[PDB]
Order: structure tokens, then sequence, then C-alpha cells
């Protein structure tokens, strides 16, 4: 019975920022990025590191760029109504779960809610129906530490996953992220960090070899 969060447009972005996307060469994205209202300058990426297109709002931006102001416009203010979305959920199923630290539980659907920063130390199962949905609502910080995998079981899709983040996302090194981030700040990843799941900041995204990979 809980609701998908409706991306819109930005649905079509594997990564989407307003402050822009910084890249340690070399990246495997799969899906469009963009960014706005920064300049597109402010994109880092090489066109070989994008399966996709890179849009600008402006004449700037990696060689492969697409000028294109109104679709990204459009893009990040239904980023936002989706974030907004996500944020005024009602009547969590679970509110601080683990206090806080959720290394090795197994996520079963509903809305869940963090007063507080949100740590992922070890791996973690997040287990449902192939319609089931998980909305995460953190206060704070989102941090999942090197090595950590978030494995789905059950028929359980990234697509139909959500985490909302008042505060920035820091995934670790090598560590393995499923869902769409909806943060209200800055995604960053760390040395071959990957991600079945879309990058949606307010602020920027920040990258170092990562493979991102738009959901299917």
């Amino acid at each position: 019975t809980l609701d998908l969060v409706n991306l819109g447009v930005a649905a079509n972005f594997a990564i989407l920022s307003k402050t822009g996307i910084t890249d340690v060469y070399k990246s495997a994205i799969t899906g469009d990025v963009g960014a706005c209202p920064i300049t597109g300058a402010a994109i880092l990426l090489k066109c070989d590191e994008v399966t996709g297109t890179i849009f600008s709002v402006d004449a700037a931006g990696p060689a492969c760029k697409i000028t294109d102001a109104s679709r990204c416009t459009t893009a990040v203010g239904d980023m936002q109504i989706a974030y907004d979305n996500a944020a005024g959920r009602l009547n969590p199923d679970f509110l601080n779960l683990g206090a806080g630290t959720i290394g090795g539980k197994t996520l079963t659907p509903g809305l869940y809610k963090w007063t507080s920063t949100l740590n992922i130390p070890t791996d973690i199962t997040i287990s449902g129906s192939s319609t089931d949905v998980w909305i995460f609502q953190v206060a704070g910080n989102l941090n999942m530490s090197s090595a950590v995998r978030i494995t789905l079981a059950g028929g359980a899709q990234a697509k139909n996953i959500f985490w909302q983040t008042a505060g920035a996302v820091t995934l670790g090194s090598t560590s393995h992220f499923e869902g769409n981030i909806l943060s209200q700040t800055g995604i960053n990843m760390k040395t071959a960090a990957s991600i079945n799941g879309r990058m949606m900041a307010q602020t920027a995204v920040t990258l170092q070899m990562n493979t991102v990979t738009i959901p299917q």
C-alpha cells in the first residue's frame, strides 16, 4: 500500500545535480546526466564516461554535451517535487531503527524514518516483492562504509527504493548501493563504489572511479 515516489522528468537521469558533478577519471555511468541551474562547465565528466546524453543549461561543458535549458530545469523541478513528496510521507512503519546503525538487517517494505544520521557499516538485505516500495527518510547524513553491499531479495527492485536525506550522502570505497537517492545536499561516492540507482542532489554529486547504472 506504500505509493511510489514520482520522479517525473528526473526519472530519465542517472545523475542530476544543481551545482555540478565532479569526477576522478575513469567512471562508468549508464543513463543521462544533467546539472542546472549551474553552467555545464560544472560537469567534469568526459564523453567516454557516459552511456547516454550529458545535458547543459548553456554552451559550456564536455564536448558531447547537449544544450537544453528547459529539459534540465523541468528535471531539477521534478526532482524537488519528488524530494518534498518523499520527505512529506506520514505514519512511518519504523522510527530510529537500529538507533542509526543498521548493519546486518533485512529491511521489509514500508516507510522508515531516522531523526538522526543513518550509518550502514555492514551488508544489508532489502527483501520484498517486485511491486513492494521502500521509502527511507533520513533527517541527517547517510553513510555506508567501504565494501558494504546492499543485496535485493524476493524480487525487490532498485526502481521501487527511495532514500530521502536532509544531509549529505557518503558511499564508501568499493561499496554497492541500491535505490534512488534524493539528497537535499550532496552525494559523494569513493573509489570503485557502485550504485544501481539514481543520484539526485540539490547541491553536487562527486565521483571517484564509480560504476553508476540507472534502474531497469
